[PDB]
């Protein structure tokens, strides 16, 4: 049926009856009735029995072997669904189709009722979702870190061609996958006062808040390792009597719910609350464990702690009050420590997203730490002057507290000031760190800065989600490429083969066919599955340009109308992406997009010829759906604003063709395919930084573009909103005069470029040999890679492909 | 070992192998780093899955079967734990104690690590609990239906003396025993305003708030029948973005805490919250079954409604909402049906603890509800004009509504009015009820009101907490007394026996010394268990009069110290119980009663001839120790104002002697066991009315009485309170000024008869005589017996001993 592993006759047998035991003991029901959901979970408890002797011998390994300890500190773990990708990692896939089968039952329909694990917002959270699983196929002893809300990413409804938030109540059924552990509660202080007494500093009168950690198992790929992914809860002391108990509400909000803040830092005081909270008991967690394993000169030795971002960088001030409030360490030494054991990763350069709090809020609620922070900037800035003498401006410039109308602390200099390694998420992202935005730093101390190229699991990206275009795969060269992901450069030897190029191309079409169904199905809709599969899915933000690719459609609804009877390649262009609650530019491109489709899905004259489909509510496992159903992947955030990307390689992957700027890893990825083998267009950093120096004017464009001149003035006379003719002016406003992302400068190239796209796709085999190209070099893009870099040249440890001694 | 059952060892092999699977799989843990909670959790697991079975064919049998569905609705449900008693109803205690033995565990030890479920305050919420246990050991279809808190009753800390609450945060770990239900979440309705229009009123624009039932087992004892009882949480429907979600606590705060207030009605909103929110949820839960059993023409011939106390009384005017608006019946119809299915319990005749809720609350919250409610006081009203023609002060009397400052709707009148009976809970209560307060409604319908004498189930408080009693005396008459209390009447034929008259004596003796050393262990203290064991456990309220109970222990300290050398019976004399925490008087005494103890438990004069012990956070399993352990049974309140009693049944079927007034069951306790075994003192109820109508002056027995005056100088003077002199002006202010339930009046005769004790005590022969004779008439008090009087004289329908169809 595939390489989902095997059927064996007894383990079909064993699982059927563990299947039934846990219908009548665990669910207390009867084949009578169990519902569908009651099925559901009979089989995530018969799969998750098989974890735990695995769990188990896991941890006890490490103890025993005492090996370094990686600890990835994240407030975001971007999870999706744990079902198959817990029986694929466990070579059960095949079995438990097989025993649902015998049972009368489709398991397929039954993991569609598994609910999303959505604790993420994007790229940032599912990064650290595929590191885990990485890390657990790579034998290191890694530990996942986070804060377990009750409520994920909201839930996106659109209502009238407009995003509606609903909370995301994931927990509402209980989550069979965690095991809450409350003999390992920990406190976590807040607010109080210091007092400097005779013996060092105290941090006295504090509130205390109890971080109640719940355990998730992370199954490696078939080599029987599973890690741990801690996720603490928010849990008052117990210590008007009825508000008394009321108000322990108060406290436990601390974990309630995923800021779903992309672009704009806020400053809001539950969210510090959250980051000192995951950061606290993190590393009393941390320490305990090691001081089992007092000189903690060896604690680097020890313990690799890498922060996702800024957002944990409160554990570089909180392992210094630890080390010397409490250990009663000197600062110099404890600095030697800290700095050693802590690495950073940034995300980006824009500015609007940096984390810099207000000193009023640190001084309230973490007091402490405040004292901390001056006391690492006095002497780091002393460094700085030695280094650089009479350079007053290159002072101010790298200093971690920013004077102005407020003082607030910069925490990406903190976390450059404190860690041994900081790295970009791509070649070019990291370039621009040293050639711009860390410039200062790079100059006194050149040796912390590196890159780790960002990348993605094939398990879940390909063999879980396109168990078809695996398969054909497998046929081929084996199996050994899911765990060796550059094994898939033997592919380009096929690319002259009929049978190959015969079966790429049926996958895909099979895939288009499933998704159009689906859509349909749920959403009720209907698409031609002979058009391309024209598909832009991430996150709504300027940066990323949703809004050119909807001058595109409508230069093609224009161009059709233009001249009806003249032949073009049929498309269906599907956009998809929630926006910030309160990113008002955001919400109004969704309104943009479904008021597009109202008018070209509608027109008789364009028929089946195109049609504008928005995705509603895009998660991970949406992206299990679109993704292995698209043709063209659109990657086209102005060059050098996306820090990598992580979609892209998820679109090269499983078969999909490339269209975007030379920004992030669409860079390393059209170097790795050949440019040939890739759609690129646009502007390039250096075009957009000429630009720049002469100063961007929207109207020029608009005054030379007839094309582009009739789309804008379409917008503005209400051509797509008639009931409300000035609905978009905020959008063709901000296109004209603040345009910080020059759409209209890269409209020519772009439009161009997707003609070319047209062409190609008009020649079915050529089309489909460019994509066995691009599958066959994507292998550098494997998180196994990245993973192996970070161990290696950051963490200090050497992974394994070595199985763990069975079950 | 006992007759706790068989331990077969086919039995015990499978039971260890469970327990190690659970341990392994269900708490992910191995032998090496278990705790003892962990093997708690274990062991109830194990115990828990014996339970299933049963549990899926019983509820499959009633619905075969179709018979009346008994609904017992109460805001309390004072549990306590649940694993022993589980296993002695399914008579597994011996199996589980050799299987844990053999595994090198001490099942007490284990025991001792459940949390107790303390979803009550005290007699009223005890007696739901009870009553549960004896419905399922009569096999009838019952459900007992309330609310979820995740706060029980406060715990008690004793903090200098004073009371200190602190939440009792009892699902902290985790509760084996009950069964979420998600997948019959029913909504519940608040606000909003009536709209009447053409066919019909409608309740429109309401806030919604969802209600999740958790099911628990109630097993029969060894009958197999497992009947549920369901307890409903709060949940927010998913439909500033983080403020929106922050806010859904408001509504979840509905089930969040028990009202711990035992003596005072206050009538805050958040309670009349709570009472609507079980009322609603179990009706749709009721007519849904119903309507799968539309002619509610039969509605009362397959379901019958107890209302436990007033607290559930929406639930009359919430059926003909449902049947009158929803249903569309004609309301002589509607009201027809509601009356037959009606039924209603009192539980006190003190004018402050009955529920009149503020006309401006009901108007706001249920607008609906409120003019069904003015309806049913219109036609009432009508029939009691017809009734008594010209009665204009009757009509005042008996009004639902209450004029005056603010009005208020009467809920006694409401479930008196909509019920077809009403009964008290002890023969004098019950006629008290008849001779005043209810007096006007008898005259109208004296069919309605009835008796039914409180009762404890056996199993619980006999072979659960006193297993060396419960043997000795299966040694003589068998085992089916454990259902059928009668059978302890054979025991009188043995008060002569020698070998049982040294046996009951020697079980009270290691009963004693058990306890003297739990008081050390958990405690330290040290009483010595020579000494009498007098204890008053139950709620602190002023008509309980620990007070008298104070001034008697003062007096005999006083006794002593005036003669030193004389000898005395020594005596340890305990009290304990919980405050409502705004009841100032009860936490003075409270107070009070540990000062005595201070200046008395370290008089060198005194030795250990007297000691005074505040029994610290009494609750359900410290009863199930102190109880089995009492020589004294203190019961005296005074007369007619303790409706029933419960623990006064507990204390006399575990060899206690009692010494009380003839108040609530006290009275039918005398009645059976005979006068001359009991030590009853004070004023009937008939003495109490001659003095109020000429007037209690407490002055009078001041002045009488040289020993009580003296006790009053050493409360006024500091005697008691060094430091703070004037600490006790409030309670000797009250027992001088404004003593409702005459402490004074009854001193002198306490006092003697307290003497009359001590003289039987001194001749261990005949004290253990009298206590067999207590014992032997017991079965009477046994809710057995209660339920199966409820069950033929109020719902109609048969008791049935007979065995369900084995697991
Ligand atoms: O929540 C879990 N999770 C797991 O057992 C588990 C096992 C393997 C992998 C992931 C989770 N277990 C739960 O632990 C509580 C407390 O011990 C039990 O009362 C409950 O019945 C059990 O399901
Ligand atoms: O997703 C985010 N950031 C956030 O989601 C975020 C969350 C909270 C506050 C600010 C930003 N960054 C993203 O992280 C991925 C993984 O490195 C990159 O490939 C991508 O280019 C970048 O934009
Ligand atoms: O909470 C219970 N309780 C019982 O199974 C039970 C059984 C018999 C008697 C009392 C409770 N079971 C729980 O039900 C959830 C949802 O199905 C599972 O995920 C969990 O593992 C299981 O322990
Ligand atoms: O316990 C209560 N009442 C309360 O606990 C209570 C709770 C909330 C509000 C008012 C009273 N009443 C008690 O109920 C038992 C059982 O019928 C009687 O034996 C006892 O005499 C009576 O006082
Ligand atoms: C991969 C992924 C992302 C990241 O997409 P980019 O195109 O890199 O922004 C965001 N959301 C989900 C659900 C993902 O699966
Ligand atoms: C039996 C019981 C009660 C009732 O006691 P009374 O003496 O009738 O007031 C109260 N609390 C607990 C814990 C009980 O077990």
């Amino acid at each position: 049926i595939s390489v989902r592993g095997l059927a064996g006759v007894e383990n079909v047998t064993e699982l059927k009856k563990n299947f039934n035991r846990h219908l009548h003991f665990t669910l207390v029901k009867d084949r009578n009735v169990a519902t569908p959901r009651d099925y559901y979970f009979a089989l995530a408890h018969t799969v998750r029995d098989h974890l735990v002797g695995r769990w188990i011998r896991t941890q006890q390994h490490y103890y025993e072997k005492d090996p370094k300890r990686i600890y990835y500190l994240s407030l975001e773990f971007y999870m999706g669904r744990t079902l198959q990708n817990t029986m694929v990692n466990l070579a059960l896939e095949n079995a438990c189709d097989e025993a649902t089968y015998q049972l009368g039952l489709d398991m397929e329909e039954l993991e569609e009722i598994e609910e999303d694990a959505g604790l993420g917002n994007g790229g940032l959270g599912r990064l650290a979702a595929c590191f885990l699983d990485s890390m657990a196929t790579l034998g290191l002893a890694a530990y996942g870190y986070g804060i377990r809300y009750e409520f994920g990413i909201f839930n996106q409804k659109i209502c009238g061609g407009w995003q509606m938030e609903e909370a995301d109540d994931w927990l509402r059924y209980g989550n069979p996958w965690e095991k809450a552990r409350p003999e390992f509660t920990l406190p976590v202080h807040f607010y109080g006062r210091v007092e400097h007494t005779s013996q060092g500093a105290k941090w006295v009168d504090t509130q205390v808040v109890l971080a109640m950690p719940y355990d998730t198992p992370v199954p490696g790929y078939r080599n029987n390792v599973v890690n741990t992914m801690r996720l603490w809860s928010a849990k008052a002391p117990n210590d008007g009597y009825i508000q008394a108990v009321l108000d322990r509400n108060l406290a436990e909000n601390i974990s309630r719910v995923l800021y779903p803040n992309d672009n704009f830092f806020e400053g809001k005081e539950l969210r510090l609350k959250q980051e000192y909270f995951v950061v606290a008991a993190t590393l009393q967690d941390i320490i305990r464990r090691f001081k089992s394993s007092t000189n903690f000169d060896a604690f680097p030795d020890k313990v690799a702690i890498q922060l996702n971002d800024t957002h944990p960088s409160l554990a570089i001030p909180e392992l210094m009050r630890v080390l010397v409030d409490l250990e009663r360490l000197d600062w110099d030494k404890a600095w030697e420590v800290t700095v050693k054991t802590c690495a950073y990763t940034n995300h980006t350069v824009i500015p609007e997203a940096l984390e810099r709090w207000p000193v009023h809020l640190l001084e309230t609620l973490l007091p402490r730490h405040l004292q901390i922070i001056y006391e690492i900037n006095q002497r780091f800035l002393n460094r700085v002057a030695a280094a650089f003498p009479g350079d007053v401006d290159r002072l101010r410039r790298m200093s971690l507290v920013e004077e102005g109308a407020v003082k607030r602390i910069n925490m990406a200099h903190l976390c450059i000031a404190g860690s041994h390694a900081v790295n970009g998420v791509a070649r070019i992202h990291s370039e621009i760190l040293k050639k711009t935005i860390f410039k200062d730093f790079y100059e006194l101390e050149p040796h912390k800065f590196q890159n780790k190229t960002n990348g993605i699991t094939p398990r879940r990206w390909l063999v879980l989600c396109n168990p078809g275009l695996a398969e054909i795969i497998a046929e081929r060269i084996g199996e050994e490429y899911i765990s060796d992901l550059d094994q898939l450069r033997k592919l380009l030897s096929y690319v002259d083969d009929e049978a190959f190029i015969r079966d790429v191309a049926k996958v895909k079409q099979e895939n288009k066919l499933k998704f159009a169904a689906y859509l349909e199905r749920e959403y009720k809709v209907h698409i031609n599955p002979n058009s391309l599969f024209d598909v832009q899915v991430k996150r709504i933000h300027e940066y990323k340009r949703q809004l050119l690719n909807c001058l595109h459609v409508i230069t093609l609804y224009n161009r059709i109308k233009k001249e009806p009877n003249k032949f073009v390649v049929p498309r269906t262009v599907m956009i998809g992406g929630k926006a910030a609650p309160g990113y008002h530019m955001a919400k109004m491109i969704i309104k943009l997009i479904t008021a597009i489709g109202d008018v070209v899905n509608h027109d008789p004259v364009v028929g089946d010829r195109l049609r504008v489909i928005f995705l509603e509510n895009y998660r991970v496992s949406l992206a299990e759906k679109v993704i292995p159903a698209a043709d063209l992947s659109e990657q086209i955030s102005t060059a050098g604003t996306e820090a990598s990307g992580t979609g892209n390689m998820k679109f090269m992957l499983n078969g999909a063709l490339t269209i975007g700027t030379m920004d992030g890893a669409n860079v390393e990825m059209a170097e790795e395919a050949g440019e040939e083998n890739f759609f690129i267009f646009g502007m390039r950093v250096e075009d957009v930084d000429r630009l720049d120096q002469r100063g961007y004017n929207a109207q020029e464009y608009y005054d030379r573009i007839p094309e582009l001149r009739q789309i804008i003035e379409q917008l503005s006379s209400g051509f797509f909103s008639p009931k409300q003719p000035d609905l978009f002016k905020d959008i063709v406003n901000m296109l004209m005069h603040h345009d910080r992302f020059k759409v209209f400068a890269d409209y020519e190239e772009y439009v161009k470029c997707q003609e070319r796209v047209s062409a190609l796709y008009k020649n079915p085999r050529e089309w489909t040999r460019m994509v066995i190209r691009n599958i066959a070099t994507s292998g550098k893009f494997s998180s196994d890679r990245t993973i192996a870099q970070y161990a290696r040249e950051i963490w200090g440890v050497e992974p394994s492909r070595q199985r763990l001694p069975a079950p």
